This record gives structure tokens, C-alpha cells and sequence, in this order.
């Protein structure tokens, strides 16, 4: 019959309302204060503005209702845009707290107890002065943790305890980072249901995926049109993107599907409107080789895996359903 | 003939007794939007910075530079609010630290002297406030995109006329090296602070360099780690000379014929949060009267030493003009 509230950029909605939900995309990959001082490196921050509310119209249309802007402090968010693109768009978007790739010496110096404090700030209280609340926490590795990326670890969990609100990571998967996240995560008694090992369609390993959902884990299959095929000459683009295929990270869902695992399974573009922590072209790049931006999900893999066989139902279960139980916080700790 | 404030133009005349390397607040960019509760609040922070400024101006200080980049967490929006309850014109800067993000460090020259260029004549954000100097950085041997970022402060002196200004790791001679590439760029040195320079006592180091026409940046006069013995991360950042000690590279600069090319400040600030969280409370507790402490205690050392007023005032009043009006 039923078919609780998540906080997103313009305030409380129902569950319900989530609808179809891309858990991993972003509207400006950028750097902190660098949207505010340098506007004119994405053209101006009108022409952003208009690009975004564009390509959010477009995945609208093919039926997307809700994104998840995993973009922390450090990448750069800047909540007022998102605000701006979800209102003038009407897609619902989730705001993150955590830390990523690249923290500033004003975090890479704070204690665990600081971080905690600071990602609870971003919960709790709001952002920056907005009032906009994070749905999600944000964090990263890249290979084995450094200390610090420990410490940031131990705070995502203990704010997540604190408040309910799930938490989504940054992976080498080739490395297999998920196993220590885990790790790291379950020593501050974290349930694995509430933590999505993200970027885990850039390995083909499946016995390393299908080990971390039979415990549990959320597996993030969220960057399936990223590839260079074609782009073979392009150095930057392929480094970044990779040489495997849309197709073969897509066949990485219906495998996970075939195995039981269906319950486990997240699915996103990880796209953007915006770039500017990589080398200058390269949101054009990206515009060229996917023109659907982040409608690419329902567009091309749904249609993809239906005609594998896959039945609509799952897949409306992995892109509505899943998402929905995710970001839907639980009750605090205490 | 304008000197570019937060609070807009001003004349050489109105700049008067003016410290040339200061800072409101030593953060990160971003850092003081998202979480101003480090510093209690965004208004105990300018309550303090007020506070402070207040003090030096009744020491006799009217600007201050503020040589605080985008990674250093420059914020002009609070650095106009205070210098306007403070009445203390404040210099705000453009250029690179050294905690450059993402999104900087990937950038090519020609990008980045777009952006110094862009905070120099067009403004900071979306503030309208024009930066009147150029900060660089370098820790020892430049990186390949300190490089870069040296280039690009040329660049954009060359195209403005507004001086730069460096970070320096002394005892390393980064000045030298830093030199080097400036006048690669066809930079002139008397529109280059080499800052920092009191963190050493080698002063054959700073004569070649004066000699050279470069303005040499005493700055970090007040900062001494002396009666800290006990505090590792306090030791590492203030040192064990003391403010007596680096005071003394003032005269000795003097006596060697180089007066009309010190600059003298103290390298403060009234929030601090790239390095460890106790910082601030452990500076004030060591130099209470902050920014006040060139006017009030070097001042009056330095004269029982037999330096003249008129010495004093050049150094104070005269160099700092002829250093911040654009060429
Ligand atoms: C598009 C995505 C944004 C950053 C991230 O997801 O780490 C990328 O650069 O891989
Ligand atoms: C006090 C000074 C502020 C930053 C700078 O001058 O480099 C420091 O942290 O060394
Ligand atoms: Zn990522
Ligand atoms: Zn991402
Ligand atoms: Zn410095
Ligand atoms: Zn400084």
C-alpha cells in the first residue's frame, strides 16, 4: 500500500517522492572557492547554470526523478547551484559532507573528533549559511588508506551513527580499497547496509564484489559510461575513463544480478556539468563521447540489460527501491 | 598614483604607516564558510580582527597588506568588514600559496596568469575588490608548477605594474632561485619583496640580493617559540631565534646601506586553521600585542640602537608607498 523524510537541497521529501534515483552523479566537479573565484574557467557561472539545468532536464525526461551530489567540500560543491539547477530542473538532488580527494591543510590537519564534528555540522546544522542539510557522507581512498584517510573513515561512521545517513565511497577497486574500507568501517560498528563501496564497475573482479554484497555492503556500479574507446589518442581521456566499455561495466549488473545479489546493487553515471580538478578540455571530451550525460542509465543501460533478459521490475528495484532504503536514515545511535 | 584597498582607491599619501605582510586569517579556501565554528564564530573572528586592528592603528599603523592568496583562505568580504571598524586600509592579494587544490595545480601558465589578472582588474569574486599585490610560494627548490606560478606573478606584474611579494624558505635561499626565474621573465627586482628573509641570519645571502635592487621582506619579526620549549608543533613553526635576533637583521640591513629597501611587518594573523588547532591561542599568548608589535616594541628598539626617526619612517612610510604604487 505504502508505495520518514530525506533532506535534500530544497528541504524534506518523502520517500515516495525519491522516485527513480541516481545515487552517484555530480553538478560541478570542482575544487573548494574556485567556482566563487574563477567562474569564468566554465565560460560564466549563468553558462553552468544552463548546462546543468539542460542535462537535468534531459535525464528527467527519460524518467530520473532524484540525483545524489556526492561532490564533498573539498570537490567543491557549492550547495546554492545545486539548489538553483534542482529548483529551476525539478529534480530532487541530495547534498554530501565527507572529504575526497583532495582536502585542504585546514582539514588535512583536524582530529578524528574534529572531522566528526565538522561532517555533523554539515547534517545537522546546514551548509555553509544555506540551511541545506547533507544526505549522504562522502568519502575516499585511493589504494591503502593514508592516516589521514583513516581518520576520515572513523568520522563518516561515527557521524553516520549519529545521525542515520548513509555513507558512499571513492575506490581504486583494481586494489580492492573496499576491503579495507570495510574494515575500517565494521571496527567502528557501522552496518554494512548503510555504507556503498563506490566506483566497483571499474574492476572485473567479481569474486572481490560478490564477497563484499554477500556481507552486506552496498556494491556502487556508478560509472558506466565512463570509456576512451575512441578516444585512444587522447591520453588524459583515457587515463581518466579507461579502455573498457560501457557494455562491460554494464554486464557487471546483470552478473551481480545472476549471482542473488540484486538487493546490493547501486547504479549511476558519476557525470557532471563541470570540471576543473582534471586538465582543462576535458568536460568537453566527456560531452562527446556521452551526449545523454547522466540520462545514459535509463536510456541506454535499461534498455541494454532488458533485452538481456533482465525484467523490469528488477531493474525498477536497483533504481528506485534500492536507492530509497540507502538514503533513508536510520534511526540515531542511543 | 592609486593604491588598490578593500574599500577601493586610495592615494600613496593616505597608505601612511603600512605593514606589508599581514594576514586577517590564515585558512583555506572555502574553509571559513564551512565551518566558521572552528574559529567559535565568523563574528568572534572579526570581533578579534577589529579588536586587534583597532589597537594597531592607535600604535600608529593606517594599511596593512594582507598577502593571504585563494589557498590561503583569503576571504575580502571579511577583510573589508574589518578594515572599515577598524579604520586601517587593508591590501588584499592575488597569486598562489602553497596548498594550491585541484583545480589550481592542474592549470597552465597562461591559465594562471589569466586568473592573477582577473583578481587584479577586474576583482575577487564577485566583490569588486581588486587585489594590489601578488603573493608567490616556494619551500626550498620550486616545484614544476611553483615554477609556473612564478612565471605567471611576473606576467601579471609586468601587465598591472603591482608588485609581488614571496614566501621564502631563508636558509635554503629560495630568493635566489626566485630571482632567477623573475628576471627570466624580464621581471625588475625593485618590484619583488623577497619575504621571509628575517628567518635567516645568513646576511651575505640578503645583501647579494639587495645589491641586486630587490626589496628584502623582514616580516615574521615577533615570531619566536622562545619559553615554548615544550611544544614540538609550536617550535616548528615560530623557531628558536628570537624577536630581538631577527629585529637585529632590520639594523644590520641599515648599517650595510640597504634602508630604502626593508620591508618590516610581522606576519600575523587573527585566525589560523592550516596548521595544528592550538596554534593561535599559543602565538597570542607568546605576542599579545599582534599586529601592534613593530610600532610598539620594534620600534623602540630599534631607536635605542641609534636609528634615526627619519630612518624609521622611510622604512615604515616611504618604502611600503613606493612598493605598492603600481608601475
Ligand atoms: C567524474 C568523476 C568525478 C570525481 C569522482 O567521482 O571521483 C571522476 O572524475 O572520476
Ligand atoms: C604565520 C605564517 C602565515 C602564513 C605564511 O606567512 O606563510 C605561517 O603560517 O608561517
Ligand atoms: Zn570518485
Ligand atoms: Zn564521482
Ligand atoms: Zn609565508
Ligand atoms: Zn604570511
Amino acid at each position: 500500500i505504502s508505495e520518514d523524510r530525506i533532506n535534500t537541497v530544497r528541504g524534506p521529501i518523502t520517500i515516495s517522492e525519491a522516485g527513480f534515483t541516481l545515487t552517484h552523479e555530480h553538478i560541478c566537479g570542482s575544487s573548494a572557492g574556485f567556482l566563487r573565484a574563477w567562474p569564468e574557467f566554465f565560460g560564466s557561472r549563468a553558462a553552468l547554470v544552463e548546462k546543468a539545468v539542460r542535462g537535468l532536464r534531459r535525464a528527467r525526461a527519460a524518467g530520473v526523478r532524484t540525483i545524489v551530489d556526492v561532490s564533498t567540500f573539498d570537490a567543491g560543491r557549492d550547495v546554492s547551484l545545486l539548489a538553483e539547477v534542482s529548483r529551476a530542473a525539478d529534480v530532487h538532488i541530495v547534498a554530501a559532507t565527507g572529504l575526497w580527494e583532495d582536502p585542504p591543510l585546514s582539514m588535512r590537519l583536524r582530529s578524528v573528533e574534529e572531522l566528526t564534528q565538522f561532517f555533523l555540522r554539515e547534517i545537522q546544522y546546514g551548509i555553509e549559511d544555506t540551511g541545506i542539510r547533507a544526505g549522504i557522507i562522502k568519502v575516499a581512498t585511493q589504494g591503502k588508506a593514508t592516516p589521514f584517510q583513516e581518520l576520515v573513515l572513523r568520522a563518516a561512521a561515527r557521524a553516520s551513527l549519529a545521525t542515520g545517513v548513509p555513507v558512499t565511497t571513492h575506490t581504486f577497486a583494481s586494489q580492492r580499497d573496499g576491503e579495507q574500507q570495510a574494515a575500517i568501517f565494521e571496527s567502528e560498528g557501522l552496518s554494512p547496509s548503510r555504507v556503498c563501496i563506490g566506483h566497483s564497475d571499474d574492476t572485473d573482479d567479481l569474486s572481490y564484489l560478490t564477497a563484499l554484497a554477500a556481507r552486506g555492503y552496498l556494491i556502487g556500479l556508478d560509472g558506466i559510461p565512463h570509456s576512451a574507446i575512441g578516444l585512444e589518442d587522447n591520453a588524459s581521456a583515457s587515463a581518466l575513463l579507461g579502455n573498457r566499455s560501457w557494455q562491460t561495466r554494464a554486464l557487471l549488473i546483470k552478473a551481480l544480478i545472476d549471482q542473488g545479489y540484486m538487493k546490493q546493487i547501486l547504479v549511476s553515471n558519476d557525470w557532471l556539468f563541470g570540471f576543473s580538478s582534471y586538465v582543462t578540455n576535458i568536460m568537453d571530451v566527456m560531452d562527446s563521447v556521452n551526449p545523454d550525460g547522466m540520462a545514459f542509465i535509463p536510456l541506454r543501460v535499461i534498455p541494454f540489460l532488458r533485452e538481456k533478459g533482465v525484467p523490469q521490475e528488477t531493474l525498477a528495484g536497483i533504481t528506485v527501491t534500492n536507492p530509497a532504503r540507502f538514503l533513508s536514515p536510520t534511526l540515531r545511535a542511543s
